[PDB]
C-alpha cells in the first residue's frame, strides 16, 4: 500500500454498531437530543464547548444540567468552555457581564447542587490559542458536534447557525475521551473554575498555561485496536500544532481518496499543504467538493446599509481567498472534478466542518481547515471508518440537506472581485494589500 | 458593592487573635526581638532579607544563628539574601564573609542561598521580606546590618510587625521551600566554589519566568467582620499583590496614608491619588526629607554621581505638589517629610481608614512593579482591636515629620548645589531622567 | 485626461523625421550596418554595451574602430561595457583590451569599465547606445559572435537607427558627464587597472550619483507629430519606470510585450490584468525554455545555471493559468519564440500602433532597482512608421508558436530529474523568490 | 578551584580494572564487534553516524542478522542518523532490501534526525551496547573504518564492562532517542520524508536540549570510575565536562581531533595552561590523512578545500603560541600514513583522566550535534599499561611541528584551492564555514 493508506490502515480502531450511530440534520433537533440526553443521563454529563453564552439557548442548557443534578446527586457533571472566551462580550459589542459572572451567579443561586464550570487556556492570549476540543459525552454516548451552546447554534428564536450533529453510542470511545478530559484538561496546569468569584486573572496564571501548552504538545488518546479494516469502526483523534496525530490523519485521509473527497470549512483559508493536496488529487484525476459559506452567511458580516465596522471585513477576505483558489483551477472545474459550493440561506450562518473520503470514511471534527487550527488551537475528531457502506442512508441524507441550501461556482467570474466591494470595504483592503498584512491576517483567524 | 471592595471582600483571608499581633516602633527594638526569637526558636528559622552585611550588626545575627543550630542541632536554619547584592561592596564581599563563617564553625549547618531574581542587579532584585520562625513571622522592610539595627547610634527607620499564625507563617515557609529555596538558578553563597553570574545566566531566565506567576495558594478561613491577615507576593504588573495595592487605594472611604522612601510613584498609582482627592477624600504621604536619603552626600564632602538621587525624588515630590496644591489648601492632600539629624529613611505602607493596613517591602515605585519580587501582609481590622498600635505607630511616624503646605516650601533646581545643579541639567537636557525614574 | 495619459502627454519630446528613422530585422544586418557606420563616421563614436567580447564578432567590431582612428585620428572614439563582466569568463575581455592597446600604439580607442555596483549581482550596465555622429542605433545586442551571427549561430535582437542631432547630443553628453567622467569609473585597456576592492567606495558614490541622473533638455515637439523621448533610470522611481508604469494603460486597443527572461514585477501584472478586464489586448512574446542562452540539451551534464530557462517557463506557466479566461476570449496572447538552437533576446513595448518603447530593459524587479537602463519612447500618432513597425512584427512572430493553454506548456513533474529535484529543493525554503528578484 | 570542584561532584560510576580493554587497530575492532555479536546474550545496541551498504557494513549487518536467528530472544537495534542513511542507491533504500530478504528476523534500523537539515545537527552519539559492554569508538560502520580492504580510518577503540553504565545507557537511547518523536524506521520502504516530520523534529531536538544519563554516584574519587557523558548545545553537562577538565591538569593536556577547529572558549583554557607552565599536545591529522583530500592529480572539487581549511586554523594557532613551542609545553603533532585517514578524538588530562568522545571539539560539536563520551578517572593509575601503549601507537605515524612556519601557507597551495579560499575570505565566509564544519 502507499503510505497514506498504510497510516489509515494502521490507526487503532474501536469496532461500532451501525445501529448506535445515530445522525441529526438540523440545529433544533440538536438542541432537543441534548436536553434529552440530559435527562435521561445516569452516570456522567461532561459538555466541552467552546463557550455557554449567558442567553436563552444556553440558559436552558445551563438549567437542564443544575436540574439533572439535582434529581441525582451522585451524577458526575462537568462543563468545560475556553477560559478568554467566557470572560469577554463579543467583539466590538456595548459589552456587559461575561458568561463567567454568570457561571458564578448561578452556583450561587443553586447551592448543593455541584455543577463545576472549568476554563481552559490554550494560551496565554485567546489569539493565539482556543479551546477548539468537542465533545459532549454522556454516559456511553458521545453527541459531537462543531456547535457552542448559545441562541443561534441551538435555533432558540428563529435565527440559526448550521453546524453537524452525530450522537455516537460507543462504551470504550467514551470512556477514552472522557478520561483523556480528566487527565490532561480537568486536571492540568492552569486550569481555573469560571464559577470562582475569585478566578485569577490570564497575567497571575501566564506561567501555568506556558507549561500547559507544552504538556498538551503531546497529549494524545492512548487505547489498543480492537477493529480491523473490513467493520464499521470510530477512531477519536486529538491534536495540538503542527505535528498533532489528528493533523497527520487530515493530511493522510485526503490522497486516500479513489474517487472523490468532500470538504467542509466555515471559512475558506487552507493552509498550502492540504491545498497542494487538493490538487494532487485533481491532477491524478479524482473529484473535489468544497462547501464554504457565502460572506454573507458569515457571522461577521455587517449589511451595507448599517454602518460598517473593521471586523466585518473577514467575509470579504475569505472571498478573496476562494476567488484566488478557483482562478487557479479553473480547468478542473470546467473538467466537472473541482466542485464549490456556496451556502447561503438568508441571514442564517453557516458552520460545517468535516471530510468525506469517497463512501468509506467520515471525519466528523471541529477542525475549521485552517492555519490557526492547525498550529494554534485545541483540535480534536473522530474518524468514521464504514468499509461496509453501513451509514450510507444517513451520510447521503445528511449530505442532501447541506447541498440544499448551496450554489455551485461554475466560474471564478461568478465571484466578485474587490472592484465590486463596497467602498469603505475596499479601501481597507487595498490598505492592507499595500503593507503585505493581509497574509498575516490569514495565518491567525 | 463597587469592583474594588469587591476584589478585597473575596480576597481569600486567614483569621488572626489580636493578642498575636506585635508591634515594634525602634530599630533597636526590631533587633532584639530578632535576637530573642533566634533564641527561642524550636524547629525552624528562615531568614530572607536583601543583604545581610559583614559589619558589627550583620555579624551579630549571623553568630546568633549558628549559636542556636548549635544548641540544637535538629533546628532548619536557612539564609536567603539577593545573589548579586552579597556580591559587591556598596556603590571583600558579603559572600566571601559567608565563606569564612563557614569555615570557622565547621559541623554547624547554616546555609546562605543567594536569590538572583534577573540576571543582572538592575533588572530584579529579592524584595522578598519575612523572618519566619516557627509559627511567628518578624516583618520588616529592614536587611540587616549597623543602621537597620541600630548598632552603634546611627538607625534607619523601618517598620516592625511580629504576628504569631501557624497557617499564614506555613504558607509562606512552603512557598520560600518550593518556589525559591528549591528553585533554578539560587546558589550556595557560602560556597567558595559559587558559580559566576554569566554562568547561571540561562537558569536564571527560566527560574524568574517561574517566579512571574509564583502565588501564594491557600483557602480563606476568615470574614470581612473579624481579624484577618492575607500574605500577598508578586513579581511584574500583573501580580496580585500590585492588583490589591491597586484596590485598596479607591476604598478609603475618609483617608488613604502612604509611605515611601523615595517618592516615585507609577503613573496608575498617581491617577488613584488623585482620584480620591476629586472625591473629598484626604490623601496622606509620608516620604524622607533629601537629607534622610542614604544616599545624600553633605555639601563639604566630596560630591558624587551617586548622590544626586535625593534630589531627583525631591523633584518628583515638588512637580506632584505643584499641580495639587488646590488640595493642600483644602487639607485634604498632607505631604509629610521626615527628617532626624543624618540617619536614614525607609518607611513603607498603606493604610485605608481605620481598618486596612499593608505592611510591605514595596517602595511602591515602577522597579517594584515590574523588576523585583515583592511581598507584603495585608491586615484587615474591621473591629478596630489594634487602633492603640496602629495610632501609637503612626504617632510615632509623624513625630520627626514636617508638614509641606505649599510646593515652594521645597527648593527648586536653582537652589541646588552647583555640581547637582549642572548634573540635573545635563540629564534633562538628553531625556534620561526619565529612564532613571523607571530603574530606580 | 486620465493620469496615464497625461504622465505621456506632458513628456518632453524631440521632433523626429519619418526618413530618418531605419529599422533593421535581422542579427547580420546590424553587423553590417554598425561596420559601415563605423567606417563613415566623421566626428565621434560612442560604444556602450553590457560586453564586447574577445571573440570573432567582438575583434571585427573593435579593428573597425581602431582602423577608423588610424584613418581619422581627429574622431572621438570611446567604448563603454560593464566592469564586472569584462572580467569574467561566462559562467578575460579587459585582458584583451590591454593586448589590444598595446599592438595598437598611436591610435587612441579607450575601453572603460563601468561598475553599477560593488557586486555584478546588485547592478550592471544595462544602458544601451551606439552614438556615432548625429545618430543612434540602438539594440540590446552585446558585441559578440551570435548577436552579431557571425559563425552560423544567432541571438535574436532589435535594431534601430535613428538620425537625430539632438537625441544623440542628450544621450552622447549624458554619457560625458555622468558615466565617463563619473566616480569609479576606470580603464580596462589599463594593464594597472584596479581591482573592485580597491574602488568599493567609489562605486558606492557612484551608484547614488546615478540614482537621480536623468536627461535634461526641453522639449521641441507636440502631441501630434513623429517624436522620440530618451529615458534613463537607476532604481525604483526613476523617469523610465514611471513611463513604463503610466504607457500600459495608454493602451486604447492593445499592448505588446516582449521579454527574454518572463519575469513582470508584480506591478506590471497588475497594470496587464487591468488591460484585460476593460476588454484590452495583450500579446506577450517571450523564448521558450530551449531559446534561453542559459538552457542545456537533455544529453548533455546538466549544470544548476541550466535551471534558469525552467524557472522563467515556471514563471509563464503561473501567468497564464491565472488569466486563462482572457486567452479563450482572444484578448490575451502569449507567444513562444523558437527557431533551432538559436536564442531569444526580444526586449521592447508596443502600445496601440502610436508608441513604440524600444529599451534594454527586460522588464524584471532587477531592471526596476539594480540596474541602469536605458530607452528611447517613439511618438508616432500619425502612423508614420506603420510599414516598418508592422513588418518587424510580422519577422518577430514568424518563429513563434500561439500558447492557446496554460496546459501547453510543461509541468515541474514533466521535467528533467535533475532539474525537478533542484526546483522542488528550492521551493521547499522559498529562494524560488528570492531568485526571481536578483534574476 | 571550581574546576577541580566541578570534577570531584561528577556522579562516578566504580569499574573494575579487569573490565577494561583497550584495541590498537581497526582491524582488532571490526573483530571484536563481531564476536560480541555471535556471543551476546540479551541485548545488541548499535548507534552510529552511518552503516554503509559496502562490504566492511555488509559484514556487520549480517552478522546482526545471524544473531538474531540464532537467539530470537536477542534485543536487535540499529540507530544511525536519518539524513546521513538517505544520500543514488542510498543506504536506507539497502536496510530495506535487508529486511525483505530476511523475513521473520526482526533487525530494525531507525533514523535518528537531529534537526530538520543535516548541516544543523548529526548523531554524533556513539556506543555498540552488547548485554553488560560498551564497545566504545568514534568509528561508524563502512570499509575503512573496520580495515576492510587494506585501507583504515584510524579511531579510538575501548570496550568497558559495567552493568549499570550500559544499562544508563542502553536505557536513555530507549527513552529519548528510539521512542523519541520524529525518529522514523529507515528499513520502511514508505518512510516519510524530512519536510513531512519537520515539526517532529523541532519538537523533539528541544527535548534532547535537556536530555541528560540520571543516576547516583555509586564511587569516590580515589577508586577506578566511568561517567558517561551526553549533551546537545552550549550548555549541556558534557560540553561543562569538557570546559572544566582541561584546567585541572596539573601537568599536561593531551587533545585529539580529526579537524583542528576549537572553539573560542577552549582554545582561552588551552593559553591559560601554557601561561601556568602546563604542558599542552595536541595531535591532528595532516590535510592529506583527511577525508575530503583530493589528490593534486585528480579533477579538484569545492568540498576538497576543507582539509586546507583545518591547516590554516592550525597555521593560525601556533603562530600565536610560537614561544610555547620553543619553550617544549606546546607540542603539535601531525599524523600521515600513506592515504589512510585520521578520525582520532580523545582528551587526556594528566595520567588521571581519560575522556573517549565522539566529539570533534568544534563549534558545531558544541551547539549543533548531539554528542557523548566516557569520563575514566583512573586516580590509582591502573589503566598506565594500555593507557601508554595506546599514546604510543597514536604518535607512532606523528611530525611534530617545532615551527607555524613548516606548514604551508596559501601561497604554496595549488591554484584553484588558492582562488577559493581568497574569495572566501574576501566577503569572511571563512568564519562562517567553521561555526558550521
Amino acid at each position: 500500500r502507499n503510505k497514506h493508506q498504510q497510516h489509515l490502515a494502521q490507526l487503532p480502531k474501536i469496532s461500532q454498531s451501525v445501529d448506535d450511530v445515530d445522525f441529526f440534520y438540523a440545529p433544533a433537533d440538536f438542541r432537543e437530543t441534548l436536553l434529552e440526553k440530559i435527562a435521561s443521563a445516569k452516570q456522567r454529563i461532561c459538555i466541552v464547548a467552546l463557550y455557554l453564552e449567558q442567553d436563552d439557548g444556553g440558559k436552558g442548557i445551563l438549567n437542564a444540567l443544575y436540574e439533572a443534578k439535582r434529581q441525582r446527586p451522585e451524577l458526575d457533571v462537568r462543563v468545560l468552555v475556553d477560559w478568554h472566551r467566557a470572560q469577554r462580550g463579543r467583539i466590538g459589542a456595548a459589552a456587559s457581564n461575561t458568561n463567567a459572572d454568570w457561571y458564578c451567579r448561578m452556583a450561587q443561586e443553586n447551592p448543593g447542587v455541584d455543577v463545576p464550570v472549568y476554563g481552559v487556556p490554550i494560551n496565554t492570549r485567546e489569539a493565539l490559542g482556543v479551546l477548539h476540543f468537542k465533545g459532549f459525552i454522556i454516559d456511553d454516548s458521545v453527541l459531537y458536534s462543531g456547535a457552542s451552546l448559545n441562541d443561534v447554534y441551538l435555533h432558540q428564536h428563529d435565527k440559526y447557525r448550521y453546524d453537524r450533529y452525530h450522537l455516537i453510542r460507543n462504551r470504550k470511545m467514551s470512556d477514552i475521551m472522557f478520561e483523556w478530559v480528566t487527565q490532561n484538561i480537568m486536571n492540568g496546569r492552569g486550569v481555573n473554575r469560571l464559577d470562582d468569584v475569585n478566578r485569577p486573572k490570564s497575567p497571575e496564571i501566564k506561567n501555568d498555561i506556558r507549561l500547559f501548552r507544552q504538556e498538551l504538545r503531546d497529549a494524545a488518546y492512548h487505547f489498543q485496536g480492537d477493529a480491523d479494516n473490513d467493520q464499521l469502526s470510530v477512531t477519536p483523534l486529538v491534536g495540538l500544532g503542527k505535528s498533532s496525530l489528528l493533523n497527520k490523519t487530515i493530511f493522510h485521509l485526503m490522497p486516500c481518496a479513489e474517487q472523490k473527497l468532500t470538504i467542509c470549512t466555515p471559512y475558506f483559508n487552507l493552509p498550502a499543504i492540504l491545498v497542494r493536496n487538493i490538487i494532487q488529487l485533481l491532477r491524478e484525476g479524482k473529484k473535489v467538493e468544497i462547501i464554504v459559506g457565502d460572506k454573507t452567511a458569515n457571522d461577521f458580516y455587517i449589511p451595507e446599509d448599517e454602518p460598517f465596522k473593521i471586523i466585518g471585513a473577514l467575509p470579504y477576505l475569505y472571498e478573496i481567498n476562494l476567488r484566488r483558489f478557483l482562478s487557479r483551477l479553473q480547468y478542473y472545474v470546467n473538467t466537472d472534478q473541482l466542485v464549490v459550493r456556496l451556502w447561503k440561506d438568508d441571514d442564517n450562518t453557516y458552520h460545517l466542518k468535516g471530510m468525506w473520503v469517497d463512501d468509506k470514511w467520515m471525519l466528523i471534527t471541529g477542525n475549521n481547515l485552517n492555519p490557526r487550527a492547525w498550529r494554534l488551537d485545541l483540535e480534536n475528531a473522530i474518524l468514521i471508518h464504514d468499509p461496509q457502506l453501513e451509514l450510507a442512508p444517513q451520510r447521503e441524507k445528511e449530505l442532501e440537506l447541506i447541498r440544499e441550501h448551496t450554489t455551485i461556482v461554475k466560474h471564478y467570474r461568478d465571484l466578485q472581485s474587490i472592484a465590486d466591494y463596497p467602498v469603505k470595504v475596499r479601501k481597507l483592503i487595498r490598505r492592507l494589500r499595500r503593507i503585505r498584512i493581509d497574509r498575516l491576517i490569514s495565518r491567525i483567524l
